[PDB]
């Protein structure tokens, strides 16, 4: 575990199930994201739909358009607007730990 109680073990048990592919970054803020989703869809609740190519997310390069978030510093995103996801990551201090899922074709 992380400081968060997160591992590749845990987030691998509690979403290993899910379509897509899991992920888990780390990042310093800002991050320069915009984010849609629905409150109540039950995959893509919260996804990435801008990226600022200067800032923080944009220069690391690993988070892309449509990428779905579903935790930041063990706090969980899906099931909440975008609004709020996008408070929370604002709030967040510099240091940020994210798990978010890809969904590609093939």
């Amino acid at each position: 575990e992380d400081e968060f109680g997160y591992s590749w073990k845990n987030i691998q048990e509690r979403y290993g199930t899910l379509t897509g592919q899991l992920h888990m970054i780390e990042l310093e803020k800002g991050l320069g994201l915009s984010l849609a989703g629905n409150k109540d869809r039950t995959r893509m609740s919260v996804f990435i739909v801008g990226i600022d190519p200067t800032g923080a997310a944009g220069r690391d390069g690993r988070l892309q358009i449509a990428d779905e978030l579903l935790e930041i510093n063990g706090q969980i995103l899906y099931g909440r607007s975008h609004q709020n996801a996008s408070s929370i990551i604002k709030c967040a201090p510099s240091k940020v730990k994210i798990i978010f899922i890809r969904n590609a074709d093939a």
